[PDB]
């Protein structure tokens, strides 16, 4: 009715923060984290960029034992399960079912896209009790290539038989907001901790921005009777 | 005469730590170079998968903007412009001199590339006092995208009239080499203290890799003969 909300699922809405206590541990600090999920990101764009694909734990993974040997800190196949433990197991905001629910309720169709690949069940979402919001869960296996790569956009644009127009991309990464947005959706942001959006000349500023989802989902639910 | 090297400037000659000192200032803690530095490259890519381009300095005071509000740390104008001229003028690591000159006594020719926008004279491998080892300067600003698209590194071919065979990018970032790599060029991976090499299943490794300058220079050297 209202159009089609796509989420981005890690970092927005599960929980990041929740791998803190891994990095504490393998680190002797928690905000080693805010080193390795930048570097993630950045490798798997440089994959995309350069023609490769491998399934996103497997570069997290990698990137893992990367910042580890950059830090001289011993890690285990152990650590390395319990990465996977843990980044397949994210909970959900409390902020974000209620938002959904009211979404939901405005009449807005709400789908997830992710840089994850497709999981067997239960998958990330499954765990956190958020799946059965969504009437799709979409990932970049289909495309072949991360975030923010055009392909993804438009393959989820076909795959919803959607105009541009009628999408909205919601994520608190900005790089995954501007990827949408680039191919013609509307981009909301939502601020999550340690999440700003970035501000920078000729790069196009999310449409609707929020402090949290409920935030975030009150401007959409609003844009409708403006 | 024995191939054309092709160097990556900032971290893999120059060293990025300089600039500790203005992260221990405004975050209280240098260590945030390290998160700072991997979502510049991120957002550099972000950008050029996008369709976007700013000047590559641009990107980093808008970064460490982000960054900073993510810690909400106050930023000034005073430490943007500390920022610029701080990122410009990065001394050069020991070990580069006493391999540039092995290399060139070899046969070596070298050139570098980088991510960083032309500044007039003196540049930062200019002021480092090490730009005369080099025939040629190459920047992605030309290319409109960063690295490691494709472009950067078919055009630096292209302008030096070299074929992919004839060279090799040098760099202590495997998101580097693998772009070159994937243009049929050579790869050499020189670690720095806190830069490793990411390893991938499928990934090509770099030809060469050293734990410092002289000990890639001792591979490519040997190269040569074996």
């Amino acid at each position: 009715r209202s159009g089609i909300l796509v989420f981005d699922v890690n970092e927005t809405l599960l929980d990041l923060t929740s791998l803190s206590p891994l990095f504490e541990r393998v680190f002797g600090d928690a905000k080693v984290l805010r080193e390795w999920f930048p570097e993630l990101i950045l490798y798997s764009q440089t994959l995309t960029l350069t023609g490769l694909y491998r399934p996103f734990g497997e570069i997290a993974a990698a990137v893992f034992e990367m910042v580890a040997a950059n830090h001289q800190a011993k890690v285990t196949p152990d650590d390395i399960a319990e990465l996977k433990t843990r980044l397949t197991s994210m909970p959900a905001y409390p902020d974000v079912a209620p938002a959904l629910t009211r979404l939901q309720d405005a009449g807005f169709r709400l789908v997830t896209l992710t840089n994850s690949a497709p999981s067997p069940a239960p998958s990330p979402l499954e765990k956190a009790g958020i799946a059965s919001f969504f009437e799709a869960h979409l990932t970049v296996h289909s495309s072949q290539r991360f975030k923010p790569h055009p392909s993804v956009y438009d393959s989820t644009a076909e795959t919803l038989g959607a105009k541009p127009e009628e999408l909205c991309m919601i994520a608190c990464n900005i790089w995954d907001t501007i990827g949408a947005q680039a191919r013609g959706w509307r981009g909301g942001f939502v601020a999550r901790p340690h999440n700003t959006p970035l501000t920078l000349a000729e790069v196009p500023q999310p449409d609707f921005i929020g402090r949290d989802m409920g935030e975030l989902a009150d401007q959409l639910i609003a844009s409708l009777t403006a």
